[PDB]
């Protein structure tokens, strides 16, 4: 991609063999997971459309998302295309005629054709958009990988605090909807998914406080709580 | 590889060794995957013949398959030296020699003459052919190596969906065929071959459904197909 | 990140995939472990808000201890706009106007915009509040360390006075605790908790002697406070 | 070595402890192998003399066969100073002095006067001419590597078509002979080694058909072969 | 850690993740070995507190013994307070302000003040006194982990004289003690705890043997079954 | 050590950590192979005392042996101060002072004063001179090491000859003698070292012809002894 701003006009050279193997031993490892999303954010460094389609189709194993994340964007360039027509027809000399929504994507453009529009006019954003439609896409494909939803947690007689509060944050990780929403959901959710031991722990501290003072609260008692009447 | 311009003139540097050693690593852990096909094209960075050259070279248990993209390699500049254009004999004073299909090869042209034909006189793709001509013999590489076939993925009683579909997209790969052609044929074959079960699942959505809608339908439905008309 | 002044104004350089994918390991082998909290006030390079998210963000399993972490830089923003100087609203021009509570967070400030406020005009510590916020965070991670206190060890007696030792100092890093306090606790409580055999010898040294002169008095008496062989 | 242009005129840089080592796990990992000879080409970084005699001096356990090397060398530098252009003793001072063949080598030659007749005058290819002599030293090592003959590579009964081919392929590299002789006779070798039933789909195909129309045929025949024909 | 002259005065840089990586490893395989101080000493460059109380904050395995080491520092610190270059009533403004024993240690002392009085006035030595500290608490740890006291080591009745020798200079990397006093008794030791049979050959010698005469007359000796030919 | 050319004049750096933990690595993997020897030369990024004498002293393994090479340094230090260049000892005012034999070595060197004299006037050879001391003490310790000379090696009655010459050329690099001794000696050698069956092919091979003609016709005997060959 192109990096360097330090030396002057910044140059187009491919990632590093040691970022390549990293990239697809991740892959390997963390495959479907929702952790590597931010991973692939962090390795955009210059964000070039066909350095960005080559590490898109140098994937391993789990090939299968990679087809099913190509219709994402050939879907979104297509609405961004439909969404911005106004530029299209004749223009005048001195300008390159500038980018459509299919000429975003490095598979339907050429390499001198793309370093051209992000620094010999007014920038445009060519390596957001299509970042942003790539994250978009893993958003998407995580919800095939999904086992549970969020009302499907159901908690055994013998289950640990630990194994509860982490299956319910991994779940809620996988959910994209309105943030204010999800708090004002997730106060009711704990109480209601519990086990009986868990639910009187829960219901002995009573609604309001914060997730620290619950934690430290559960933290005193640790396991699969206690076995004393409540009444 | 020939690289350089921010600093002025480009300069003809040395391989990287750790690109070296990455290259006849993913040869000993995985050489007939076609995962491996994109990243010998990210790798042909800065395109010098005679360095391209030791990549076949260099190559280990595979030296059959490398074999017939030498012979592949003489096939394609062959086509270059006789159906592509000849170029006159007579040769006038101060140019650079245009590349006859024997001087594109590393082993029958030398270094600085090679550099000469690519950087004195207005580029000629002495680089983009030589990794065009070798993509070709990757390209042949996979159908020899196919231990099965598009056709002959065929959905069990019991298998799962994603087991089901990441064969069919695996096979896929080893065919080579036309974007038309995979377009067409992906509407229909995944339907076809699958059980009565998962059959009876994916009839029932029928046309107009897209990629996505289907594979979004059979996320809810889960596993190999569950059993019709007895609920 | 931000780096370099005296060599050339600031440049924006992200967060090496070296330190990431040492990140990714050591919270995989290490957990929750005293240790990293350093490593990661190290790490934090520049400290600049988006980029400093990344590491919490790229954490694995872990995402409800995360979540704790994450409440508490909502909970200490809360403070910042509650508890330290309000700020106006009407502001003077040719001003970009100092972070409110929810503009320190990388969530709904600007990068371009943030970048600016903390060095185009004399410096706002944004990064070093954001920072030791995160840091405050970590101070509260280990109330995650199950059934550990200080007051709850116990030497058997054929445990080594080296493994004692070993598990006093391991369960007094998770201290909290104010220094008095523990200067008078550690004099007692080493004597009280150790086993009989090497106690012996803690009452035979007595008062007055430092740590230095109880751990060279304690590398003689061998194993569990006697033991045959020093070969 | 010495490199650099672009910036300059040309300096002496050291060996890479990433290198060195890589080529230490080579020599032991891949020790008399033919795969060899165009790594040491390919990741010599410029052929300084002196830096490369320090690479033949690195060898771990078959230093017996650098040895061998070493005296090929030797007799290579004897033929150079005597079949060659010879360099007469009179001279009229002002010349850097022609090199003699031993000189060509590292341990006649002193290092400042090498790399000045590498760079003082026009450059004398001392480098190359060393590195040629090693690839001569290397040939004869492939020989003494090689554990069986082309003409005793025999697919048994029960042995697979890939076996045959990867045996005759690690033995092909060490044959050393010309390229017209050994494709008339490679017709001859394919029936002579084969197994009965691979030997009969090889004889239905027939001479005139390419290496890939003979893995095409055999591809689908498939393992050690079978009675009659494959359907 | 600070560095830069030429290109501009000093800078202080980040320390290395290979360095903090590096030293992990080395905590790990091999804790209390003497070989760790000089190793420790070249992982120190540019010996900024703060960085330095990085590694020292980062050891998990053996903490008691960095906790024993975190007293040394105090301590060599108040007897620095106490007798060296000692300050008194209050000095004029504009100065560093007189350093206290406190002021050497990171957590008594700024990033701004620490790195300012050494860029801003000629270089002072307080990073190089609080690097000296911790290698004298490196030298107390060593001192205290030492299994073997000096006279301890001896020389069985099949021993050889080169697992012997080891053991000697192996305790003597942790002896810490007067170096006159170590040159005499290497002198007379080697004698006196050795086996008969070795023992006569090392008095025949002759008083008066260096080490290398020594190796040199016990190479005669060697190994297993030493049956002595001095008559 | 000093380091630097295109940027400007001569900085004082230090060895990557990588390659000083590599150092380490290969002191514990291979502590008495002659291969080391040159590798100590070629991971030599500049000869400044104090770094190479900070090499040596994170020696843990073989500390005995690496004594004697201290030790032979420190004699070799007081052999220069007596028969090489001495000096009358007083010195011009204004200067760099000259360094005395000694202080050639880091023990009384300072490194300020030890740059200076590497800096202001043509540089002293104390890198050099110190980095020879070196190989000549590495010379002493294979050969301390060394299990059984030339003459006292022999081919066993059921040894093949390819593990013999292995031990005799293997054995040989730490025989510190002229070059024309080994040549001289080699030639008679061979024959009669030779065992009994193995003796009849290389009678058999005679005078004059050379060792790669022997080992040449050697390579298809078929191992050790002579049994009745079948294929």
């Amino acid at each position: 991609p192109i990096v360097q701003n330090l030396q002057g006009q910044m140059v187009h050279q491919a990632i590093s063999p040691r970022t390549l193997n990293a990239w697809v031993k991740v892959v390997e490892e963390k495959a479907f997971s929702p952790e590597v999303i931010p991973m692939f954010s962090a390795l955009s460094e210059g964000a070039t459309p066909q350095d960005l389609n080559t590490m898109l189709n140098t994937v391993g194993g789990h090939q299968a998302a990679m087809q099913m994340l190509k219709e994402t964007i050939n879907e979104e360039a297509a609405e961004w295309d439909r969404l911005h027509p106004v530029h299209a027809g004749p223009i005048a000399p001195g300008q390159m005629r500038e980018p459509r929504g299919s000429d975003i994507a490095g598979t339907t453009s050429t390499l001198q054709e793309q370093i051209g529009w992000m620094t010999h006019n007014p920038p445009i954003p060519v390596g957001e958009i299509y970042k942003r439609w790539i994250i978009l896409g893993l958003n998407k494909i995580v919800r095939m990988y999904s086992p549970t939803s969020i009302l499907d947690i159901r908690q055994g007689p013998k289950e640990p605090f630990r194994d509860y509060v982490d299956r319910f944050y991994k779940t809620l990780r996988a959910e994209q909807a309105s943030q204010e929403v999800k708090n004002w959901m997730t106060e009711t959710l704990l109480v209601q998914n519990a086990n009986p031991d868990c639910k009187t722990i829960l219901k002995a501290l009573g609604p309001g406080a914060t997730l620290e003072e619950m934690m430290t609260a559960c933290q005193g008692v640790g396991g699969p709580g206690h076995k004393a009447r409540v009444l």
